[PDB]
């Protein structure tokens, strides 16, 4: 009842980029996480939860039937056919086992949602690949086939009857797929902090700026925090949570929190350009446990330095398990650029959240 669930299956290693041996999204990402969780003694403290394959009806909560069928057909394609299809999307590869692994990747999150919503566990972490946060209703994107967390949010609502879900995306990239899926939906609050640099950084979208607040019934329920300088640190992230995310989260009163738990903002990542210590993620995880009765599920997104990502997962897991947060050496104060971004996001979201008004 007070336990932390962990989902991992060997199938998560059974796909890789056939035409580029240097591709950063590779099986070692999850192997190294599991090895470090074990050597740190954290794996044995978790409740191992079985994965399952997502069903078609679960996928259809987010994705179109035509897209699901096309993705299913990739399991029977030749390498040349896989490459031709992958080239129709941005930043994607395909492999004959990609679809099977992607189905287990979604299902791993759903299994944890079941355990957490029924109070059989307190919280949990899926150690899954492929990632999900860029996947869209009818498109692969950014190493993603199916939108793991968007499916999990709608599943929590349909199966477990949850009214409000908060999705917190701390991967260094903007989860535009999640934003698009819930753009008009006030029942799923999406918060993303991400490198932006005025669009210079992938995925180069105007709608990754803080002016994209959602639309229609969803106006105010999409919150982007774009960083416009590299080198952000733990104090920048903690300050963003203290000034912006936590006040809104308590006002929103979510009944489940899902985290797009990428670790490409950790120091040493080859792509992220940030300098966040792995230990920061103990604090950020702790800061999210005070809403939704602690019903908190993390799912792996990006993160490409094998050691940095494994250290970030372990730091998050220590907090899920209830270990006291470490002291961080830095003061917690944000740099000027981070403060500028936080203030601008608050300015854009002020009209929709009493907890931000001054
Ligand atoms: C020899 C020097 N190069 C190494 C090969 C450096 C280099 C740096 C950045 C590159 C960026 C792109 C654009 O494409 C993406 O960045 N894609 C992408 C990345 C991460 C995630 C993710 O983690 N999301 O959460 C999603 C999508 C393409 C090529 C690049 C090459
Ligand atoms: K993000
Ligand atoms: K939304
Ligand atoms: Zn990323």
């Amino acid at each position: 009842a007070t336990g932390t669930g962990l989902v991992y299956v060997d199938a998560f290693t059974r796909f890789h980029c056939l035409w580029d041996a240097s591709h950063p999204e590779c099986p070692a990402r999850v192997s190294t996480v599991m090895e470090m969780l074990e050597t740190e003694g954290l794996l044995g403290r978790c409740v191992q939860v079985e994965a399952r394959a997502v069903t078609e009806d679960e996928l259809l909560l987010v994705h179109t039937k035509e897209y699901v069928e096309l993705m299913k057909s990739t399991q029977n394609m030749t390498e040349e056919e896989l490459k031709t299809l992958a080239e129709k999307y941005d930043s994607v590869y395909l492999h004959p086992g990609f679809f099977s692994s992607a189905c287990l990747s979604v299902g791993s999150v759903l299994q944890l949602v079941d355990k957490v919503m029924t109070s059989q566990l307190r919280n949990g972490f899926s150690i899954n690949r492929p990632p999900g946060h860029h996947a869209q209703a009818d498109k692969m994107n950014g190493f993603c086939m199916f939108n793991n967390l968007a499916i999990a949010a709608r599943y929590a609502q349909k199966r477990h009857r949850v009214q409000r879900v908060l999705i917190v995306d701390w991967d260094v990239h903007h989860g535009q797929g999640i934003q698009y899926i819930f753009e008009e939906d006030p029942s799923v609050l999406y918060f993303s902090v991400h490198r932006y640099e005025d669009g210079s950084f992938w995925p180069h979208l105007k709608e990754s700026d803080s002016s994209s607040v959602g639309s229609g019934a969803g106006q105010g329920y999409n919150i982007n925090l774009p960083w416009n300088k590299v080198g952000m640190e733990s104090g920048d992230y903690i300050t963003a949570f203290q000034q912006l995310l936590l006040p809104v989260a308590y006002e929103f009163q979510p009944q489940l929190v899902l985290v797009a738990a990428g670790f490409d903002a950790v120091i040493g990542d080859p792509l992220g350009g940030m300098q966040v210590s792995p230990e920061c993620f103990s604090i950020l995880t702790h800061m999210l446990k005070g809403v939704a009765q602690g019903r908190l599920v993390l799912a792996l997104e990006g993160g490409y330095n094998l050691q940095s990502t494994a250290e970030g997962v372990c730091a998050s897991m220590r907090s899920l398990l209830g270990d006291p947060c470490p002291h961080l050496p830095s003061s917690g104060a944000p740099c000027e650029s981070a403060l500028k971004s936080i203030s601008k996001t608050i300015s854009d979201l002020y009209p929709f959240w009493k907890s931000l008004q001054t």
